[PDB]
């Protein structure tokens, strides 16, 4: 009659951007006590191989029923039983144990970040995307953030286009900006390792802080090799799938800093794992989103809080996406950075008439 | 008023044995809640660089100042403070944080294994070493344990002899308790790789089951060759002085199974994550012991008992050695395993009047 699971509802939410779609997770135990959690992924199928639409089918076909009865108050055993019969669907694994978490938050009076062992930091420092694709546009946006004092660390997507073009495109941006902002790119594994050996030299002779996955996770050889020949730091992200792949990666030398994505992983105490690999090889860190709205947002934040070090701070921007989002109260954003209360669990609430207006059904 | 750290006294005790001396941590809070911890070792300095006696100094001078008036119930802070001014001193913060862990297991009324994310287990295989020196005793005394149900998994500590007689002892253990046992051995670094090669070919054909630490963690290319040559799995101990350390070795191919001793990594939260860093990377686990008493041995069975798997058991038997133990209800031994109880804390309490018949001061 206390901690046992006693139902899991998985709700899809499309909401209007500045269209993001969402995987709401509510999970309600014996005692009454719910708690909340997001699965949220970027273009149905074209950044992951799980959808929102197949998150909900597999949570509700395999994850609930594995669950349903199980005591909520024991997240490592629940989520190791999950583990035991359900092969990758980290997005999924990561909405439900940040739903857990946010239970468990609320069953102790604690805030997520206390469960995982104790913040060292109330607040994260958050970078902001320019994603206007238009160089003039972009330096008056990173202008108004850093006039707004709402960021100062830009990021910049690149590799669709012609490679001398994207390069131009950014060194331009941070030669406008000079040292009042730092710029990095991500290349989303656009790049063959033949155009990245010399892009890498020219961003990093050009002011550009961090390369983010410049070539395919599947060139695994190519990735230790930029590590050598670039004169700035390769960051991998898509390259980590689970836990594992951390390891090999630091293991091989593919990338002197790790992305930390909750949804990657399988769910912030996966994630502090990761990041756990990472701090023993001597990598950085960086708290990456998959664009996350407030409850998936303040999921990762929570577990960043515990780290000891962020070196590369964090990209904890989607909620600003969001013209609307189904949370009463929004995150905290202020002077760069993301601050995260003390509430209990994830310290948020579903504003029930928002999500029956967006929910997809 | 409430979790604030209010003291931190420190007791050396010499306890007889069928002499063992612990150091016992006494944490005590703002809000009259006490934690108890314990760093313990083996044979003064012959075992480690720390000994009881310097513990007791560097917690006195170093440790206590920087906790003093500290957050209690924040333990990642507390330990991170720690880690920031002082190097090395595992077996001291290990001391520590068990205290820490204690205190906040009975301020939140939840045992130490479910404030480490839950156990998967009530209970753990216990392993007994066996050092009459005497083959036929050690025989007689295994088969011994097997009638009792005690123990049926025995450690032998070898290298101090000649080669070839510490081989024959050993394989006449096995040969005597055949598929009954399982028997391994601990070569205390004490092997040249010269002689380990030739040797871990022979106990591997002879029924030994594993061959822990057999040369100096200094020869880390020889580890990793003898990794290929010995047909039977090569377990890393003394090669473990930080969870660092476990990394460097995945990453090398230094061993196939790692002993997990919280004094070696700095309490039980470190020793968690190299357990996350050998999970990873497909490294085999064993529950190791520095021979604590019952604080020490509970602390590192609620780590334990939160673990997905733990592949060669452990020797958690510390307490097994002492006539006498300072605390009021000794760890429960039952059918080849510990079993630990799901009280606040570490469950367990001191006996005030043995504590202070064996304190040495
Ligand atoms: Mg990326
Ligand atoms: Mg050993």
């Amino acid at each position: 009659h206390a901690s046992a699971i006693e139902s899991i509802e998985t709700i899809i939410v499309d909401l209007p951007t500045i269209n993001q779609t969402l995987v709401l997770i509510r999970l309600r135990c014996a005692d009454g006590i719910e708690g909340l959690g997001e699965s949220t992924t970027i273009g149905g199928l074209a950044y992951g191989n799980e959808s929102p639409d197949s998150i909900k089918t597999n949570i509700d076909r395999f994850v609930a029923p594995l669950l349903i009865g199980q005591d909520a108050s024991n997240i490592n055993a629940a989520m190791l039983r999950l583990e035991q019969s359900i092969r990758g669907n980290t997005f999924a694994k990561s909405g439900i144990e940040s739903a857990l978490l946010d239970a468990q938050g609320k069953r102790l009076g604690l805030p997520v970040s206390e469960l995982l062992g104790g913040r060292v930091r109330d607040a994260l420092p958050v970078a902001w995307t320019l994603a206007s694709g238009d160089t003039a546009k972009d330096i008056a946006e990173a202008q108004k953030m850093l006039d707004l004092r709402r960021h100062r660390i830009f990021k910049l997507k690149i590799g669709a286009g012609e490679v001398d073009r994207d390069l131009a495109h950014v060194i331009a941006i941070k030669k406008a900006l000079g040292d009042s902002a730092s710029v990095r790119v991500d290349v989303n594994q656009a790049w063959d390792e033949a155009v990245a050996l010399r892009a890498c030299r020219i961003l990093g002779g050009n002011g550009i802080d961090l390369i983010e996955q410049p070539i395919s996770r599947n060139n695994r050889a190519g990735m230790v090799r930029l590590n050598a020949s670039s004169p700035a730091p390769i960051m991998a992200d898509e390259s980590i799938e689970c836990v594992e792949d951390a390891f090999n990666l630091a293991r091989e030398g593919a990338a002197s800093v790790f992305a930390l994505k909750i949804a990657k992983n399988g769910g912030p105490r996966a994630t502090l794992r990761t990041a756990a690999i990472a701090e023993a090889a001597g990598i950085g860190l960086y708290g990456g989103t998959m664009l996350e709205g407030g409850i998936g947002t303040l999921a990762s934040a929570h577990a960043f809080l515990t780290l000891n070090k962020l070196s590369w701070d964090t990209e904890l921007f989607g909620p600003l996406l969001l013209t609307e989002d189904i949370l009463a109260e929004p995150p905290v954003y202020r002077d760069f950075h993301l601050h995260v209360s003390k509430a209990p669990g994830l310290g948020l609430s579903l504003d029930e008439e928002r999500l029956a207006f967006f929910r997809r059904e």
